[PDB]
């Protein structure tokens, strides 16, 4: 099975996995292999996402389930979102990028929720780009089949709820969108009260008027404490209008009034969205 494969060096860890750099002995394939740790349920999910095939999607090449362990192969991308973030926070990554890379994410997502397919765990490290200016989905599905982190959790989940929607991939694509364009994330909590509290601080502390049954929810207490909400012209400048309206719409509180990926992609902000090229030293 792995024998297949020679490992050339690590570039991920999760709390369940590793994964490396690796050639396929056999094609001479350079991929991604992702070393987990098998449940039948998992390896049925698994397999469902070896169809689901997007151009924003990273490929699930092979799924080797072996000597009882699971290897996944997934085609190798050269960059992920955090590391070009990090590499162009100096001068930021130019506006038609991030709009090019927004444009192409809510693509990937729209594919993905018509097949009613939820990420769940969107985050920059499991963005992945490569120098045609494409920006590919990773980890897709893999939460449904070493800190984490809580920053694009969107507040239904951190609410408690078990049955949420594709719409929490929405949150978290708005979260990312405002750390591209100010080069800082937008709620970067270190524990799941203080992720609700600092979202509570920027958009307001949700109440039934603006999120109907919000005080219902698993984890609400009615001794949160109630701040008012900010101005996104105070959240993200300098971005324009369009992008203001855009991702306003995308941190909806209430998940049923939030965009969607299909509803984004008609958004005025996209009228003149273009593909350009990263600098991407590698
Ligand atoms: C060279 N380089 N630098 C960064 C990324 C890459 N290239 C690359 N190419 C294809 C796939 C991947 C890739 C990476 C990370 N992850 C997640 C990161 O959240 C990951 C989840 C779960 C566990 Cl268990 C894990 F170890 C890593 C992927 O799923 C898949 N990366």
């Amino acid at each position: 099975a792995m024998e297949n494969f020679q490992k050339v060096e690590k570039i991920g860890e999760g709390t369940y996995g590793v994964v490396y750099k690796a050639r396929n002995k056999l094609t001479g394939e350079v991929v991604a292999l992702k070393k987990i740790r098998v449940p039948s349920t998992a390896i049925r999910e698994i397999s469902l996402l070896k169809e689901l095939n997007h151009p924003n999607i990273v490929k699930l090449l092979d799924v080797i389930h072996t000597e009882n362990k699971l290897y996944l192969v997934f085609e190798f991308l050269h960059q992920d979102l955090k590391k070009f973030m990090d590499a162009s926070a100096l001068t930021g990554i130019p506006l038609p990028l991030i709009k090019s890379y927004l444009f192409q994410l809510l693509q990937g997502l729209a594919f993905c929720h018509s097949h009613r397919v939820l990420h769940r765990d969107l985050k920059p490290q499991n963005l992945l780009i490569n120098t045609e200016g494409a920006i590919k989905l990773a980890d897709f599905g893999l939460a449904r089949a070493e800190v984490v982190t809580l920053w694009y959790r969107a507040p239904e989940i951190l609410l408690g709820c078990k049955y949420y929607s594709t719409a929490v991939d929405i949150w978290s694509l708005g979260c990312i969108f405002a750390e591209m364009v100010t080069r800082r994330a937008l709620f970067p909590g270190d524990s799941e009260i203080d992720q609700l509290f600092r979202i509570f601080r920027t958009l307001g502390t949700p109440d039934e008027v603006v999120w109907p049954g919000v005080t219902s929810m698993p984890d609400y207490k009615p001794s949160f404490p109630k701040w008012a909400r900010q101005d996104f012209s105070k959240v993200v400048p300098p971005l324009d209008e369009d992008g203001r309206s855009l991702l306003s719409q995308m941190l909806h509180y209430d998940p049923n009034k939030r965009i969607s990926a299909k509803a984004a992609l008609a958004h005025p902000f996209f009228q003149d969205v273009t593909k350009p090229v990263p600098h991407l030293r590698l």
